């Protein structure tokens, strides 16, 4: 079943309020970058290696220990990693294959209101979110002090 692996990024906002998608080679598309993980290698150390080549960005005490989700869609195996903690003052841009690079921050409420749809909208975040609103919302927890 499973022969092709596929792992993506989630990255919000350093409130933790908003979600950051791209632009992929897609038209219209808007959802966090993928792509196939080499094997043998420590999920979170292949995470490293895809999310500084990918964001650009590398995050060393800023991302989860052993925090990922797992959802397949349509059949197709679709991983992502929660890693949050980031700040605002640096700039993150996509670099990938030579394409369309753009980068828009969407509120988490308008993602909310997926159902709103009206034309073209990005149901893929839809399925994923209920385990990235679940998961997401446990980080808020330790926000406290205490």
């Amino acid at each position: 079943k499973k022969s092709i692996p596929v792992r993506g990024a989630a990255i919000f906002n350093e409130n933790l309020s908003k979600i950051l998608l791209v632009q992929g080679t897609e038209s219209d598309s808007w959802s966090f970058p993928r792509g196939k993980i080499s094997k043998d290698e420590n999920d979170i150390d292949c995470c490293i290696r895809e999310v500084k080549e990918e964001i650009g960005f590398d995050l060393t005490d800023y991302i989860d220990d052993n925090q990922f989700i797992e959802r397949n869609i349509q059949g197709k195996n679709y991983k992502i990693f929660l890693i949050s903690g980031v700040s605002e003052v640096f700039n993150f841009k996509p670099q990938v294959r030579n394409e369309i690079d753009k980068i828009e921050w969407f509120d988490f409420k308008k993602i909310s209101k997926t159902m709103y749809k009206s034309n073209i909208k990005y149901y893929l975040i839809n399925s994923m979110m209920r385990p990235l609103s679940m998961w997401l919302r446990h980080q808020r927890q330790i926000k406290n002090e205490d």
